[PDB]
Formats: structure tokens, sequence, C-alpha cells
């Protein structure tokens, strides 16, 4: 595909509801429409991870009929659908819909689906441990029986067959699972689950009786010609993922395979995986790292470690975090491990965290990846040398894929680096938030123009269809918030003063927090109080220093909530953060357009999440699904195709311009896309440009428009386009050789230039 396109499906934008957006989108210039997950999901779901039933479309979203009409719908105008699958975990929330876990419920081991799911009976004491009551005591006071059905509150669960007598805590003792405080799911679950959420159950689809169950349907999408493509949903939890992908590449009958996976630096995949790419946070790290002014890390460093005491180290913060979540919410996957390991060693669990801890990539996928495993064990022997013994003695286990342990443990140092550092290390480390983002290493504080650069080429080189993405269901901040935080970058003075002023009138007790809050409040700005008190109760829970998920303090936190409702409502404070928006706002703008640009025409297959044709200042999970309006951006759309030039203003026209412009160029003039060559400037201003040829097509943008501004503007400054005319696809502007940036970008910031 030249463009994917994503859209959330759910009751309230269903199949036929997308079906009817199919025309908008083309007129648009996306290629492939990218599909969240389409199985039957748990009643209500907005997202469609919590699988129920692997069967069927859901329908909630429009059931098969929904899909036959939006696959028409697309590929009668020659456009492609690929849909996101969920191949590790079902949903288990409400056991009762999912029959295969109610199956298991009802007969333990005995079930047919028994070894469907992923459970340590023998640490169970011979039963699946359910961590659904509350944590006060007497708990099971509440258990009732209702026919062949034992009931805690809303939660029903089978009475085994002939297991049935007098008093409930009676009919419980006899039952094949055992119901238990909510809190004991840190250190005593005897089943497999997604990251810590205890309603997602891992399913053994390596097992090819369960893979063909579960993708049954999946095969006649692809097989009946209704999907061009699939993305897989965290292969990382996946016991043999190089397997599993080998089987969905004959099940896909070749058709794209991306998968989602965090790439750490330079890692690479394992090459022999049958797939297209990942869904791009690889690239949006290098484009969100060429538009940070290098100049501001150290000043925006100094801010958070004076609020903090003492520095803040991401070299610290990252084994420190991984420690806590494996000694805490998630210890019952390192305790599974040990247990699998045998005593191999005193303090085996001790050697699970450290190693963990150290671990410099999500996981191994041995005999690949072997190196990250020896270098995690030699730094943890560093960092624990007491352990030194025991760590070569677990480490020698961990390298052996025979071992089922080490197999165990690479399904778990993923979720440790995702809860410890996405969700937990990068809320407590925001000097420059727009950094702290799914797939960036935020101690790499900026990348110069060459590095870009052969970033770009790699992509090229070895991932040619990789996805690049900006903005996802899974951000932590969405594009044009974060195009707008950056600019902090430019002016860390004046941010150390906003911070100052607006700390002189309103406070929680936690500095570095509202460093963090402050850095969304701008970005988002303007945003409703109800979605900032939102994302900042979040965003404290996840950082866990001031209150948590678990225990949290409703003190702090009602002083946070008066201190987004005091930036909205009081007349001072507002007005303070008005005016640094109002200074910023150009170059968020500008940023957003760069970036936008910058990776709609980069070596890859371009994302684009739904509604990101205009701006998108949206926050974390739930505030980056909120409702699309394809109406309003439809008519934008109408009106630059009926010759309208905008202002670069808050309608977003000028960003439906530029994606509408990239989207349609690369889709219907591909012979334009042939290369990869950096575009350089010449003159005073010359390092504010950032630019690439493809071939026919160069990108052209700016970084750094702060600085641009305080010098004046462009100058002098000249970009060589060639011995060939170009026309401006923004613009109808023409340039030839040597032009000058203050002529390209006279209009906007950014421009497209097509070869004549």
């Amino acid at each position: 595909p030249a463009s994917t396109y994503r859209l959330q499906i759910s009751a309230e934008f269903t199949l036929f509801d997308a079906a009817r957006i199919v025309p908008y989108l083309h007129r648009l210039g996306a290629d492939w429409l990218y599909l969240s997950p389409l199985l039957e999901s748990e009643s209500g779901s907005s997202h469609g991870y919590d699988v129920v039933d692997h069967s069927r479309v859901d329908a909630a979203r429009g059931g098969p009929e929904g899909l036959a009409e939006l696959s028409r719908a697309a590929h009668e105008r020659g456009m492609g659908v690929v849909v996101d699958i969920v191949p590790n975990h079902v949903g288990v929330a409400t056991p009762k819909a999912n029959r295969w876990w109610w199956d298991v419920l009802a007969r333990g081991q005995r079930s047919e689906y028994a070894d469907y799911f992923d459970i340590d009976w023998e640490f169970g004491g011979g039963r699946l441990r359910l961590p659904v009551l509350g944590d006060g005591p007497d708990e099971l006071d509440a258990l009732r029986v209702d026919g062949d059905e034992l009931v805690y509150y809303e939660h029903r669960f089978p009475i085994a067959e002939g297991t049935g007598g007098g008093t409930p805590r009676e009919v419980h003792d006899r039952q094949h699972y055992e119901l238990m405080s909510w809190r004991r799911a840190d250190h005593d679950l005897n089943y497999r689950r997604f990251f810590a959420v205890n309603t997602l159950a891992a399913v053994r689809v390596e097992d090819p009786r369960v893979f063909d169950d579960t993708h049954r349907e999946i095969g006649r999408w692809i097989a009946e010609g209704l999907v061009d493509g699939l993305r897989v949903d965290h292969p990382d939890g996946l016991r043999a993922p190089g397997d599993y992908l080998r089987r969905l590449a004959e099940l896909a009958q070749g058709r794209p395979i991306w998968v989602e996976k965090i790439i750490e630096g330079d890692e690479r995949m394992p090459p022999q995986w049958p797939i297209a790419g990942t869904t791009g946070y690889d690239a949006l790290a290098g484009i969100d790292r060429v538009l940070v002014d290098p100049a501001g890390e150290h000043p925006l460093t100094q801010i958070v470690d004076e609020a903090a005491g003492s520095p803040r180290r991401w070299a610290e913060l990252v084994p420190e975090r991984k420690r806590a979540v494996a000694r805490g919410i998630l210890n019952s996957e390192i305790r599974r491990v040990a247990r699998e390991l045998g005593e191999v060693a005193g303090d085996v669990e001790d050697a699970l965290v450290e190693i963990a801890a150290a671990l410099s990539v999500y996981r191994s996928y041995l005999p690949f990846g072997r190196e990250h495993l020896d270098e995690a064990v030699a730094a943890a022997q560093a960092a624990a040398p007491q352990l030194e013994a025991d760590l070569a003695a677990v480490g020698a286990a961990l390298a052996d894929p025979g071992n089922p342990a080490a197999l165990r443990f690479q399904q778990t140092s993923g979720m440790i680096m995702a809860k410890g550092v996405e969700d937990n290390a990068f809320y407590r480390y925001p000097r420059l938030t727009s950094l702290t983002e799914v797939g960036g290493d935020p101690s790499l504080f900026a990348i110069d123009a060459a590095a870009f650069h052969a970033a770009q080429r790699d992509r090229a080189a070895r991932l040619p269809e990789s996805m690049t993405t900006l903005t996802t269901h899974d951000t932590k901040r969405s594009e044009d918030t974060r195009a707008r935080i950056t600019a902090l970058a430019e002016a860390p003075e004046r941010w150390r003063r906003f911070l100052t002023e607006v700390g002189g009138l309103i406070g929680t007790g936690d500095r570095v927090l509202e460093n963090l809050i402050w850095q969304a409040i701008v970005g988002a700005w303007p945003a409703s109080r109800e979605r900032l008190e939102a994302y900042a109760l979040k965003a404290a829970r996840e950082a866990g220093e001031s209150t948590d998920w678990i225990d949290g303090d409703p003190a702090f936190e009602e002083r946070l909530t008066r201190l987004v409702t005091v930036a909205v409502e009081e007349p001072l404070v507002h007005e303070l953060l008005e005016r640094l928006v109002d200074e910023l706002t150009a170059a968020g703008y500008s940023n957003g357009l760069a970036a936008k640009l910058l990776q709609l025409l980069a070596p890859g297959t371009p994302d684009v999440y739904q509604g990101t044709e205009r701006w998108d200042r949206s926050l974390v999970d739930p505030d980056n699904r909120r409702p699309v309006d394809f109406a309003a951006a439809s008519e934008l759309l109408d009106r630059l195709d009926g010759g309208w030039r905008p202002p670069v203003d808050e309608t977003g026209a000028v960003k439906t311009l530029v994606v509408s412009r990239a989207l349609r160029l690369r889709r219907d003039r591909p012979e334009l896309f042939t290369a990869y060559h950096p575009v350089t400037a010449r003159g005073a201003q010359a390092e504010h440009l950032i630019g690439f040829d493809r071939g026919g097509a160069i990108a052209l943008a700016t970084r750094l428009p702060l600085g641009l501004a305080a010098a004046g503007g462009w100058g002098d400054t000249v970009v060589d386009v060639g011995e060939r005319s170009l026309r401006d696809e923004l613009t109808g502007r023409e340039a030839r050789g040597a032009a000058r940036v203050a002529e390209l970008f006279a209009d906007y910031p950014v421009a497209l230039l097509v070869e004549t």
C-alpha cells in the first residue's frame, strides 16, 4: 500500500459507518484502510482487544455483513483493507461471554479447552485463581448461589457438575476456580495474562489446534478476498512469535503482515520473519528528534533536576522502575519463571529481576538476540555483585531455547519493559515530554539532519514496506500535542519563567509532575477541563510518585484537579497560559506540518491515524480515541479542492492540504518515489531546512522555527533543487536550481516540490 488510514471500529463507528466514509478517504488520498480488531469482543468494547468469540465478526461492529460492505466499498475503488488481529489473549471479564474460559471454570483440567490457556494448575493447588474479589475482609459473605451459578455481585461463575451443596462458601471450596482478592494478582496469579490486566488471559496460539480455532474466521477473510493484509497485536507476548508469523503468512497467502513490535535504538528484528515491518514507532522517534533543538537539553534537564532535588537519570530510572514492576504487579510472572527454573541457585527470583532490569530490548528470540541476554547478565552482575554466581547460573539457563523457563522469560521481559518504562519511568522523566513516547529513548534528546537521513536510508534499505506513524491509539500524546511541546527545546528559559510564574499561583507538592502536566496543558490547548483533569489523574497515577492506581492519595489528587481547574478558569493563570500558547502557536504549527510532510513522503508505508488530516491535540488513551468528525474534514477538503488556499490557522486546513496532496502523490504517481537523497540548504539559515528527494518529489520543511524567527527569517538561504523545473503541490509555485527558501516557504513552512 501507498499509505494506511487507521480507523477505530466500534459500536459507535461500525463497519457500515466506515463504509460510508470510504469515498471521503479515497478523496483524501488514502490507499488502504487499517481497521481495529473485528472478531467478536466483550460487550461494549470500544477497542476490541478483549476477544470472546473468534468464530465471527463482532456483531456490534456490523458482523460479517458489515465487513462485506466495507471491503466491497474499498475494493470497488481499488483500495485495500488491513485488519488488526489479536493472537495473544482473550477477554475474560465476563466469564460467561467466553465459552472456552467458562468451560475451564466449569470442568477444570478435564475441559477440552484447558490447554488453550497458559495455567499453572499446580501453583494453584489444582485450582485456577480469579482475582475478582474486593480487598475488604469477609468478602465471600456476598457470595451467593443462583441455580447452577456462583454469584459475586455482578460476576457469575459455573458451579461444577454435582458440586452443588449447601452454603455458597461450601460450594465455592469444591470449584475448579478459586475467587480471591484482586490484590493477590501481583504475586499469586497462576495464569498468563496480558501485562497486568487480569481480564485478558493468554491463549497458547503456538498449539496448532489453538491457532486453527482462533484464526479460522481471519482465514476466511483472506480466502474470500475480504482483506488484503494483517497487523499483529503484541507478538512479543507469544511463546514462539517466529513460528506464529510463519503460520500466519501461509494463512494470509503471502499478503503483507505488520507487527506491533517496539524497537530499542538500532535493534533489528529477526530477518526471517515474513513481515512487511512494524507499525512505525521507530520512524516516529527519528522524526520527532530532528525537530528538537539540541541546545535545549541541558536547560530543560536542569528544570527537572532542580524540581526533584536530585538528578533524574534515565540510566537509573529504567532499571529501578523495571525492578519495581518485576517485584510488584508483575511478580506472578517472575515467580512462575523461577518455579520453572528450579533451584539452579539461591535467589533465583532476585537474579531474574536483575536480568530483566538490565535487558536493553523488550525480549530475545533465542537463539536470535542471545547477545542482548548475555549483555543483560553481565550488566546485572555489575549492578548486583552479591548475586554474580546466581546471575551466571540463571543467565546460562535462560540462554537455552530448549529450556521452558527461557521461553517464558522472553514472554515476560517485554511486559516488564512496557509497564516499567513506558507506563511508569516515562512519567518520571518529563524534561521534554514529547520525547517520552512509545518507541522513543527519552535520553536521546535530539538527532541532527545527518542522523535523520541515515535513519530514513536504513528503512529504505531493510524495511521499505514498514509502517511509519506519528499518532496511534496507543501513543502517549498525539502528533500535534508533541509538535507544540517540542518547541520548548528552543525556549528553555521562557519555559522556566512560565513554570515559575504559574507556580507562584498554584501547585500540588510535586513540581516534577507539574512540569509534565503543564507541558500537556500547553500542548493540548485549547482543551476542556474534563479532558485535562482526566489526563492529569492518569499521568499522576502512571508516575506513581504522589498517587498511584492501587492505593492513591485523594488529597494530592484534588490538589491536581484544582490545578487543572485554575488553569482553565482562573483569570491570571488562564492568561499566563494563553499568552505562552500564543507565543508557541506558529512554532507548533510549523513543527506539526514538518513532521507530517516528512513522515508522509519518507521511505516506508505512512500510516495516518483517523482525524489527523487536521490538528490532533489529543493526550493519552482514551483521549486519543475520541470520535472523529469526518464530515467536517470532508467539507474542508472540498473547499481545498475548490481552490481555496488557507492561512496557517486553527481550522487545520493547511494540514489537510499537506496530507491530501502528499497522500495522493504517493498513491497516484508512485513513479516519483524511487530513491532517497538528502536535500541540504546553503546560507545563513541553512540548518533550519530539513528535506529530502524521493526521485521526482521533494519534501521540504522547517526545523527550529523559533530560532529561525528570532534570526529574522530565511534571509539569503537557498536550496539547490536541481537542473530541473519543479512545482509546489501546495501553492503552484515553481522552482529551479538555487531557490530562495524565503520564496519556497513564502506561504507555508513546508513545500512539496514535484518535477515538471
